[PDB]
């Protein structure tokens, strides 16, 4: 599924993710818009092997079960194919152990290098929430 920017912001307020430690919803779409365009099924490898999954591109070395990544663990206790569904509860509720593991939203790149710092609210402009 390819959500809609409004729409998908909507899904991530109605499943906590609004301030979640401290990080506005404009945060959460604008990771998702820069590390999957907003698409549940994409899929990425790394260089070491692991695979990253879904809206918010959750990493198969630490949070998921793939069964192709050697040496991994499993944090989030799933297959990593439950990322890529159309309902983004198990993808929510992964990133929502991640953001909490110290490292707040830093543990995204693209967040980090696009969205942090600037105006994040311009993500949820216009939508009605
Ligand atoms: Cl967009
Ligand atoms: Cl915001
Ligand atoms: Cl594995
Ligand atoms: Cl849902
Ligand atoms: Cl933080
Ligand atoms: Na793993």
């Amino acid at each position: 599924k390819v959500f809609g920017r409004c729409e998908l912001a909507a899904a991530m307020k109605r499943h906590g993710l609004d301030n979640y430690r401290g990080y506005s919803l404009g945060n959460w779409v604008c990771a998702a818009k820069f590390e999957s365009n907003f698409n549940t099924q994409a899929t990425n490898r790394n260089t070491d092997g692991s695979t990253d999954y879904g809206i918010l591109q959750i990493n198969s070395r630490w949070w998921c079960n793939d069964g192709r990544t050697p040496g991994s663990r499993n944090l989030c206790n799933i297959p990593c194919s439950a990322l890529l569904s159309s309902d983004i509860t198990a993808s929510v509720n992964c990133a929502k152990k991640i953001v909490s593991d110290g490292n707040g939203m830093n543990a995204w790149v693209a967040w980090r290098n696009r969205c942090k710092g600037t105006d994040v609210q311009a993500w949820i402009r216009g939508c009605r929430l």
